């Protein structure tokens, strides 16, 4: 038994809710929150900008030190950093950005990072301002992630479409 409340069960291991991931993280304080990162860990907008704002920019300060030491992530890759006031850890995962021309086949590689963590609070990778079809992102998630994932979908309209179209 864990602390996640109000989720619809899609599969053995995947759950979904219409929720602001920031507000969900603040309430649950999960072991792992996933960020929809870019390779530079520049948390300007979308999920990343909202998570970073909720940390009072501490996420960005830590991220800048990480990049200065290690260089950029790979598209499809990840790193584990602090969760600050939101979670124990933040798993920064880079899904392909369709609005930059990145290979959508890299979405499966992105979701494979989640399998290194027993439980995660996450957004749909490559959705929103990353330009991918969220229905596709949910299918890749279900077909790739084997650990327990709690998906927060900000947009109520999209949430209802994801549930009602789920196979
Ligand atoms: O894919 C998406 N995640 S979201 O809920 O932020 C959203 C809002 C509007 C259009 C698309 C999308």
């Amino acid at each position: 038994v864990n602390s996640f409340s109000g989720y619809l069960k899609l599969t053995d291991n995947v759950y979904i809710k219409n929720a602001d991931i920031v507000e969900e993280a603040k309430k649950v304080k999960p072991t792992v929150v996933v960020n929809a990162a870019n390779v530079y860990l520049k948390h300007g907008g979308g999920v990343a900008g909202a998570l970073n704002k909720a940390t009072n920019n501490a996420m960005q300060v830590e991220s800048d030190d990480y990049i200065a030491t290690n260089g950029p992530l790979k598209v499809g890759g990840s790193c584990v950093l602090s969760g600050h006031n939101l979670a124990k850890h933040c798993l920064h995962v880079v899904g392909p950005n369709v609005n930059k021309g990145e290979d959508i086949q890299l979405l499966k590689s992105a979701y494979e990072n989640f399998n290194q963590h027993e439980v995660l609070l996450a957004p749909l990778l490559s959705a929103g301002i990353f330009g991918a079809d969220p229905i596709h992102s949910l299918r890749v998630c279900v077909d790739t992630v084997r650990t327990n994932v709690y998906l927060a979908v900000f947009d109520k309209n999209l949430y209802d479409k994801l549930v009602s179209s789920f196979l």
